[PDB]
C-alpha cells in the first residue's frame, strides 16, 4: 500500500537500450559493493522500465534499502547521471525518516538548489553525455551537484546544464576559466544561473 511506496524508486535519465536485467544486476552490485545493504543478499526484487520517458521505477525488498539508494542519486551509469526520487504519492512511515543516513564517495548529486554559486553551463555540443560533461567542469574540482538536461524526444543533450563546485571558492575561477572557451562548433557561455534565470 503505503509500505509499497516505501519500497520504491524512480529512476530516470536511464540510457538508451537498457534491459532490465542490466539495471537490476548493476543496483544489486553497487548497493552491495557500496555497502547500502542491511542484509545479506540482493535488495532489487523488480525493474519496470519507460523507454518512452526513460525511466524505471526500482522495488526494493526493505524499507530501509529503499532510502539508503537515494544516495545513488546522480551515480552514472553507462555514461548518465541517474536522477533518483521517492514516488510522487510516497508517504513516509511513522518513525521514518525520508532521506538517507549514508554517503558515497564519488557520486554527484543531480540536484542543483539555487544559491549564489551555482553555475548556468549553455553551449555544449549536445553529444556530450553527462559524465564528459562533468569531466570538463571537474577541470576546476570536484563536484557537489549537476545536471545536464536533456531532450525528452532525440534522447539527446538540449546543450545547457547547471552545477556547484564543492570548493564556493572555485566559483569565479569557473566562470573565468570556461565563460566562452571555444568547444569545436561553439562557444561556452558561464555565468551564475540567477543571471538568466526565468
Ligand atoms: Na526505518
Ligand atoms: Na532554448
Amino acid at each position: 500500500q503505503m509500505t509499497r511506496q516505501a519500497r520504491r524508486l524512480y529512476v530516470g535519465n536511464i540510457p538508451f537500450g537498457i534491459t532490465e536485467e542490466a539495471m537490476m544486476d548493476f543496483f544489486n552490485a553497487q548497493m552491495r559493493l557500496g555497502g547500502l545493504t542491511q542484509a545479506p543478499g540482493n535488495p532489487v526484487l523488480a525493474v519496470q522500465i519507460n523507454q518512452d520517458k526513460n525511466f524505471a521505477f526500482l522495488e526494493f525488498r526493505s524499507v530501509d534499502e529503499t532510502t539508503q539508494a537515494m544516495a545513488f542519486d546522480g551515480i552514472i551509469f553507462q555514461g548518465q547521471s541517474l536522477k533518483i526520487r521517492r514516488p510522487h504519492d510516497y508517504q513516509p512511515l511513522p518513525g521514518m525518516s525520508e532521506n538517507p543516513s549514508v554517503y558515497v564517495p564519488g557520486v554527484v548529486s543531480t540536484v542543483v538548489p539555487d544559491s549564489a554559486h551555482k553555475l548556468f553551463i549553455g553551449g555544449l555540443p549536445n553529444y556530450l553525455n553527462d559524465d564528459q560533461v562533468k569531466e570538463l567542469l571537474t577541470s576546476f574540482g570536484p563536484l557537489k551537484a549537476f545536471n545536464l538536461v536533456k531532450d525528452s524526444a532525440t534522447g539527446l543533450s538540449k546543450g545547457y546544464a547547471f552545477c556547484e563546485y564543492v570548493d564556493i571558492n572555485v566559483t569565479d575561477q569557473a566562470i573565468a576559466g570556461l565563460n566562452g572557451m571555444q568547444l569545436g562548433d561553439k562557444k561556452l557561455l558561464v555565468q551564475r544561473a540567477s543571471v538568466g534565470a526565468k
